[PDB]
């Protein structure tokens, strides 16, 4: 079953909420900020009672880095000089994650069968518009490979 997906999925939809959403100050970013922070640790609780540390990371890595990328977005794009942190810095002390969610995938697909959870979650985050290192080229064969590739592995 999951709890876990319903976290992810909720950690998804308020994320898109943010971005429609016209005007949010410093204040309303943080206060989402600090609720995916809180969700991630019971999903990693709810992770850790089954799974391996690398495959926690597998699962929570790509999502932080779904977050970040569409609050990069939006921080850009945005009027008003709103600010944000990444996560993945926050977390994992990297901020490559636009390379790094296509090296877990690669894992994912090639280096064994993980928990079906694995493939759930990057086949979600895809579908919600996750482009990475591809944010210029949405069919660059790989990615599209990628997406075909993950799908396969899922009911
Ligand atoms: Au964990
Ligand atoms: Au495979
Ligand atoms: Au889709
Ligand atoms: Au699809
Ligand atoms: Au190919
Ligand atoms: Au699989
Ligand atoms: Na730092």
């Amino acid at each position: 079953d999951f709890k876990e997906i319903e976290i992810i999925l909720d950690i998804i939809k308020t994320t898109r909420e943010i971005i429609e959403d016209n005007d949010n100050d410093n204040e309303k970013i943080s206060y989402h900020r600090n609720n995916i922070r809180k969700s991630i640790f019971f999903l990693q609780e709810e992770l850790l009672e089954k799974y391996s540390e690398t495959v926690c990371k597998y699962i929570v890595f790509p999502l932080l880095a779904y977050v970040d990328e569409k609050l990069m977005l939006l921080r850009e794009k945005s009027a008003s000089n709103i600010s944000w942190s990444l996560l993945q810095l926050e977390y994992y002390d990297r901020k490559d994650g636009g390379e790094y969610v296509f090296e877990i995938t690669d894992n994912i697909l090639s280096e064994n069968i993980y928990p079906q959870i694995c493939y759930q979650t990057i086949s979600l985050i895809l579908h919600n518009d996750f482009y990475g290192k591809y944010y210029d080229n949405i069919y660059n064969h790989s990615f599209l490979a990628y997406k075909k590739e993950i799908d396969k592995h899922i009911e």
